[PDB]
């Protein structure tokens, strides 16, 4: 119940929401069917439009007008945004030359530059170039401020997940808004675009920026605008708030435009109909900037122009139907469209089986336009699994396509020509970032970055401490003139042991054999040197990784590689080696095919054993430092140490062997040497975070050897490829991956072919940031470089995407 009999008199767009059943006058009352009876008449005036004209200049104030052109309007804070232009001979902001804003130039009474977030729905990154002719205000913000060529959204690339990620710095699996539509089985409740359930606070996890500000004594304008409030009225409301007394005035504001997304769905991302929506958004930016200029705020406020996601060409005819794959299509519920999520239609149905559903959806049709996954097998870069609202079965839909349950859903639910929601690496899903103001840099281009990073920066702009989030704070310091955040490296928690030779070969009873008993102070002096770390500078280029949790581990040195060997997990946490452009690939000699050698620095009790591998009929083994890249026949023996061995399914060994034998040398040739760090990852609860030992669900049969869920590699070289990876004077370049350690290659539909036709494609799908590997391993990399820590933070957030040019 709402008693709409009260009045909005003097309350129009009031900042605090009054509670039912008293009627509301805030920018959301429409959405709740709760506004006071006179809200339209008082608060949504439209009379005479939005622009001053020559004849209105100096007019008698008529309070009925949508905005004013009378002499008192500036002090009242309610002139039309073009008042000073039409009536006082001023220029539009867009027509002014840009001039660096070295310091904030604010009216007295302002404690900090305000932040205005101007968010545009469905604004594809390429609109900045492709639409530049029709967007002069936006182009001036872009060229004069700080901009990225594009900003990467989160998955799924839908409206609510991305807006709330922008507000919180959290992945959707952590903030809880994991789609535009959701079922939460614990609540037994459904979140829908239409209706009231979505207003309930239980859906919205984390701490969005307006709450962070409010808790730290910084007032916030509301971020939500009812759809029927016109854009012009939104801008005028912001401008009026900016004229409030100091004690009442917010410091952070948001504007939201439903365009260009609205038209993009109807016309496709580059339909000729799209030019007008772009022009209209630019006019709205112009209104804001002229309004700020009138208020003497245009060299005071920081403005962020940001989108949530892009827009792809998708039509009704490009739909895959599950009814062409499944016999039992009526026993499932599908969340459909540019992603799919499947669960049982009824929890009482004991014949429902996820394994048989997945198998019926796997590589069934030659050009099939979606791929099924159990959520824990999705690429770890999507961070899309640790939430009960994410169904176990997921369909990753190819760009340009939809998935639906049955044909009748597409015609009894072509209309649309555009959509979004696909994998967040897809070029068409990228979106925009521009920052303009005293706190941002002048005429500066920054590389692409992820939208999870922005919350920390918004916090920096407002002097707020950010709530715990998934950004890496400091990685966007290069966007800022001032207010940078200068973190310190995390403290190493566990120091390594440095074991020397402590065991005789006969103490080991591992069931391992090696043909190595074939026999000089010239070469015996040299091998002692190698085991003590004499080549360590060549193979450990950025310092050893720090271990950020409590554990017991050893540093092991070798001619060709160095490792941090875990006594708890019985294998390396990391193995580091450098391969020059000149390095040669050799084979595993026939006499050495099955060779495994005890490591006389490491106790039998802290070693793997070969018998467990023999007895485990599903599990084989591989090596972290590859025997193919040994520097010499004699150095190759080091590669077969029991301490370099890790468990690997035969199907995965196909992947691993091709990476090690073919791809590493290929990267060293292309990149002028590479440094490789490889290792295992254990994430059995799919939370993106390193498992403790008691979380491990699978061991090599009969042993305490834990099976990794993933294998990673971090591949670093010099950004200036004229310098070799091991003699690099300046910035670095990195690509990394986190490969799922699976007992089949069902993910790769072409896996019956030679590895040269499918392996690198799989690896590209499982591209990762160094930071993703840090979370998964509790390791901290790049501890000793010549580089600033913020620059290293940016490097750790980099993602090599393999998409062509934007
Ligand atoms: C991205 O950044 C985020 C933010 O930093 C990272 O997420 C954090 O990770 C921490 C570890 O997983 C986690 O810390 C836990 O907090 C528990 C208390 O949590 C509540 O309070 C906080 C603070 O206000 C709040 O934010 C939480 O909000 C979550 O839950 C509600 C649902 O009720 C949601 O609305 C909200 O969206 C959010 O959900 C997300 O996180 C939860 C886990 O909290 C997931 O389950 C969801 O799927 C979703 O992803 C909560 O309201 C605290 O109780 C935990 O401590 C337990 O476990 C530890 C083990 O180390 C142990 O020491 C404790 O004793 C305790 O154990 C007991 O409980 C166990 C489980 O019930 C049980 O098994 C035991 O036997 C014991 O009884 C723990 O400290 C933190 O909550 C989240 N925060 C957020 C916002 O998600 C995230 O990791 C980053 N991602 C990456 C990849 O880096
Ligand atoms: C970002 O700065 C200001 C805007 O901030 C925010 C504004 C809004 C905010 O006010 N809205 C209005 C619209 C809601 C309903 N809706 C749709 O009808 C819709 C829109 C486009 C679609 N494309 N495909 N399907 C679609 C469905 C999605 C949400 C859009 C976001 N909500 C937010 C929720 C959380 C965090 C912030 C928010
Ligand atoms: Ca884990
Ligand atoms: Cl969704
Ligand atoms: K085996
Ligand atoms: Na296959
Ligand atoms: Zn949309």
């Amino acid at each position: 119940w709402t008693a709409t009999s009260g009045s909005c008199k003097g309350r129009c767009f009031e900042l605090q929401e009054v509670g039912p059943p008293d009627c509301r006058c805030d920018n959301l009352c429409k959405s709740y069917s709760s506004c006071c009876h006179d809200f339209d008449e008082l608060c949504l005036k439209t009379a005479r439009g939005w622009e001053c004209t020559k004849d209105r200049c100096g007019e008698v104030r008529n309070e009925e007008n949508a905005c004013h052109c009378s002499e008192d309007c500036l002090s009242r804070g309610d002139c039309c945004t073009n008042y000073q232009v039409v009536c006082k001979g001023e220029s539009h902001w867009v027509d002014d030359d840009c001039e660096e804003i070295k310091v904030p130039e604010c009216p007295a009474g302002f404690v900090r530059p305000p932040l205005i977030i101007f968010s545009v729905d469905g604004f594809r990154a390429s609109y900045m170039k492709k639409g530049s002719k029709v967007m002069p205000n936006i182009e001036k913000l872009r060229s004069c401020g700080t901009h990225a060529p594009y900003m990467r959204p989160v998955y799924p690339t839908k409206t609510f997940p991305n807006l709330y990620t922008l507000a919180t710095g959290l992945y959707p699996e952590s903030h809880g808004i994991v789609g535009n539509s959701m079922y939460d089985p614990v609540f037994d409740a459904s979140f829908h675009l239409r209706g009231r359930e979505k207003f309930n606070h239980r859906w919205w996890g984390g701490q969005p920026l307006w709450i962070t500000a409010t808790k730290q004594g910084v007032r916030a304008g509301t971020f939500f605008w009812s759809v029927s409030i016109p854009h012009e009225r939104r801008i005028l409301t912001i401008l009026q708030w900016l004229s409030l007394p100091d004690n009442e005035r917010p410091s952070v504001y948001a504007f939201y435009s439903e365009q260009p997304d609205f038209s993009g769905h109807k016309y496709g991302p580059f339909g000729p109909e799209m030019t007008n929506p772009l022009r209209e958004i630019d006019k709205t930016v112009g209104q804001l900037m002229d309004g700020l200029k009138q208020l003497r705020l245009h060299r005071c406020v920081n403005v962020i122009f940001v989108g949530d996601h892009g827009m792809e060409d998708v039509t009704c005819d490009r739909t895959e139907f599950l009814s062409n794959y499944l016999t039992n299509v009526d026993d499932i519920t599908l969340v459909p469209g540019t992603l799919g999520r499947i669960r049982a239609k009824s929890i009482n149905n004991s014949k429902y089986d996820p394994k048989t559903i997945i198998a019926a959806l796997t590589c069934k049709k030659p050009d099939q336009h979606f791929k099924p996954y159990m959520k824990q097998h999705l690429p770890k870069r999507l961070h899309y699994a640790n939430n009960r609202r994410i169904e176990d079965i997921h369909l990753l839909v190819d760009r340009r396509w939809h998935v639906a349950r049955k044909p009748l859903d597409v015609y009894k639910k072509c209309f649309f020509q555009g959509d979004h929601g696909f994998d967040n690496k897809v070029n068409s899903m990228q979106t925009v970032f521009v920052g303009y103001g005293p706190t941002f840099k002048y005429r500066t281009k920054v590389p692409p970055f992820e939208n999870i990073e922005l919350y920390n920066v918004m916090c920096d702009l407002l002097g707020l401490k950010p709530a715990p989030n998934n950004g890496t704070h400091g990685s966007l310091n290069h966007l800022l003139r001032t207010n940078t955040f200068r973190p310190t490296m995390p403290d190493e928690v566990s120091r390594p042991n440095y074991p020397g030779i402590m065991y005789l070969q006969s103490e080991f009873d591992l069931g391992c054999t090696c043909d190595d008993k074939v026999e000089n102070k010239l070469e015996e002096l040299n091998k002692r040197l190698h085991t003590k770390g004499s080549t360590k500078e060549r193979h450990l280029l950025y310092g050893r990784p720090a271990v950020l949790y409590r554990t017991s581990y050893d540093i092991l040195y070798h001619t060709d590689f160095e490792s941090g060997y875990s006594e708890i997990f019985l294998m390396p946490l990391w193995t580091s080696y450098t391969i020059s452009k000149q390095a040669e690939v050799s084979s595993i000699p026939e006499h050495l095919t099955n060779c495994v050698r005890p490591d006389v620095r490491v106790s039998p009790g802290f070693s793997q054993n070969c018998l467990a591998y023999k007895n485990d009929k599903q599990m084989s083994y591989g090596f972290l430092f590859p025997p193919y890249l040994s520097s010499s026949p004699e150095a190759k023996y080091d590669a077969f140490l029991v301490t370099n061995m890790v468990p690997m399914y035969p199907a995965f060994k196909r992947v691993w062997a091709y990476f090690q034998r073919v791809l590493v040398k290929k990267y060293a040739s292309e990149r002028n040497g590479v440094n490789v760090i490889s290792g295992p990852i254990f994430d059995y609860n799919y939370d993106g975070l390193r498992d403790t030992e008691d979380e491990i669900k699978q061991y090599v049969e009969g042993s305490s050897i834990p099976v990794p869920t993933h294998y990673y590699s971090i591949i670093t070289s010099c950004l200036d490829f004229t310098q070799p990876a091991d003699k690099c004077d300046g910035p670095l370049s990195v690509s990394s991956f986190i490969l799922p350690h699976r007992p089949d290659n069902d993910e790769s539909c072409n896996s019956s072919e030679d590895e040269s036709k499918w392996v690198e494609e799989l690896m590209k799908m499982h591209t990762a940031r160094v930071r993703d590997i840090e979370h998964l391993t509790g390791l901290d990399f790049y501890r000793k470089t010549s580089r600033s820590y913020s620059e290293i933070l940016t490097l750790k957030t980099y993602l090599h995407t393999y998409e062509s040019e934007i």
